């Protein structure tokens, strides 16, 4: 059918859902328009196999107060992942040594420019800010360096750059160094509120929601009622001055002052405009492309390590599962463990078979925490790249170069058209906070125009 509304919102995420809840209680109507049968995008929990699993985004830091507070007025609670005991660190020379600090057991030179790293990025970032890293005098000379070279810059010390790119390249941007720029990574520090953030997973990992992440976007839809449409991708957009018509499947037809574009920027040129896009964007957004991650999950008869006094916490820049973590549900007897695979080290595991994949990231798992990993009851792995409506995870960065060109655009509405997605926001990049963020500062800029 066909309606009329103020705001038409393309994509239920918790990006475009936060916009029309924040318009919805400024008297506006909206309609949100989804290609998927469910909400939530990036985020979904589903059961595997009789196990209740996390597919995107779970966890949630002190400084995402955004989402804080809309947790809290959902009236949805959080949780602490496990922490007690000690950390397991695999060395770029493959050796595996339990410690319990803030700081990894390497040699003393290591853990030095690690120190000096992590200090210098922090000042960086505490400079240079998340709101328009671009607009920073810095940002030429930051943006044109690849992360990798700017390591090799400062540091002579491979095991540090390795352990400082761990935590930015298969971390956040979850692209191997070499791509993006040093810039790019000062960015995602400032978002976190800082380098040293990133850092302590206490932090960045600390604590996620009863019910699982999309519960988020469930409840901010079902407030929503009959305005948002599912199964609807959107094909169309027509604009003018005046506003657009936003035509989707299902013979679907929205027409409305102002659209939300609430999708990540590679998957802009999905719709057709018409008018085109001007140059600017028909440009930037070539420029834009997700990272690829694979999450592991592994479901245990109990969460074994913790009788070994291990916390399930493993970092390894070298090894082909990078980061490890205890993820057991809240209040349930069976351990489970969620893992990382990144960039190229996942493009090299699609390489093999399914099964042959399993049996590499399990080993890898059992190098962390031992043989009993290799026996797991439920065993599963992510995959937004698959799927045509994400095509990648955790979030959409610029290529080198392509944060100072292109960054003060970003964000820019084209007439009607406006964006906003957690790909480009300033705090909570890439993370369900910022597309909470993006989400309401686009309904607040669209409600000042109004
Ligand atoms: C594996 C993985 C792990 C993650 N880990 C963390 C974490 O633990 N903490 C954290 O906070 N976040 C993390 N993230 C990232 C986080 O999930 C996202 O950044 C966040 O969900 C962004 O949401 P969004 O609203 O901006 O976009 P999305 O969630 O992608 O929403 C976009 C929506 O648009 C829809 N859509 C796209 N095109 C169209 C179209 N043409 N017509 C109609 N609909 C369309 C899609 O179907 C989708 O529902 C994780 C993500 C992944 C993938």
């Amino acid at each position: 059918p066909t309606l009329q509304r103020d705001v038409a919102i393309v994509g239920a995420g918790p990006s475009g859902l936060a916009a029309a809840t924040a318009l919805r209680k400024a008297g506006l109507s909206v309609a949100v328009i989804e290609a998927r049968d469910r909400v939530g995008g990036r985020t979904w929990t589903d059961t595997i196999d009789g196990a209740v699993l996390e597919i995107g985004g779970q966890w949630v830091s002190p400084d995402q107060t955004a989402l804080i507070s809309l947790l809290d007025e959902l009236g949805l609670k959080t949780f602490e992942r496990y922490r007690e005991g000690e950390s397991v660190y695999i060395s770029s020379a493959g050796e595996r040594t339990r410690y319990t600090g803030d700081s990894f057991p390497t040699n003393e030179t290591t853990k030095k420019e690690m120190d000096r790293l992590i200090d210098e990025m922090d000042d960086l970032a505490a400079q240079i800010g998340a709101e328009e890293p671009w607009a920073h005098p810095l940002a030429r000379d930051l943006d044109t360096v690849s992360f990798k070279q700017w390591l090799i810059n400062q540091s002579d010390d491979a095991e540090a750059r390795d352990n400082i790119g761990l935590f930015i390249a298969g971390g956040m941007l979850t692209k191997p160094a070499h791509s993006f720029s040093a810039l790019q990574a000062v960015l995602m520090a400032a978002s976190a509120g800082s380098f040293s953030h990133l850092v302590d997973e206490d932090f960045i990992l600390d604590k996620r929601v009863i019910g699982g992440m999309q519960q988020v976007s469930i409840r901010m839809a079902e407030a929503l009622g009959d305005d948002v449409f599912l199964n609807a991708p959107v094909r169309t957009v027509k604009w003018n001055e005046s506003g657009a018509t936003v035509l989707a499947d299902g013979d679907i037809r929205v027409e409305a002052s102002r659209v939300i574009l609430a999708v990540p920027p590679n998957l802009y040129s999905r719709i057709s405009y018409d008018p085109p896009l001007p140059r600017r964007q028909h440009q930037m957004h070539q420029h834009q492309s997700l990272g690829l991650v694979i999450k592991v999950h592994a479901v245990y008869e109990t969460p074994f390590w913790r009788e070994d006094g291990l916390s399930g916490t493993g970092f390894g820049a070298s090894e082909v599962v990078q980061e490890v973590y205890d993820n057991t549900n809240h209040e349930d007897d069976r351990g489970t463990l969620v893992a990382f695979v990144s960039d190229e080290k996942a493009d090299a595991m699609f390489e093999l078979s399914a099964e042959e994949r399993k049996a590499t990231i399990l080993a890898s798992l059992a190098r962390y925490l031992g043989p009993k990993a290799e026996e797991p009851v439920v065993y599963y792995e992510s995959d937004w790249g698959s799927e045509e409506w994400t095509r990648g995870c955790y979030t959409a960065s610029f290529d080198l170069g392509g944060l100072h060109r292109y960054g003060a655009d970003s964000r820019t509405p084209v007439g009607p058209i406006h964006f906003s997605c957690s790909d480009i926001a300033a705090e909570g990049y890439g993370h369900v906070d910022g597309a909470v963020r993006m989400g309401q500062r686009t309904a607040a800029d669209i409600i000042a125009r109004s």
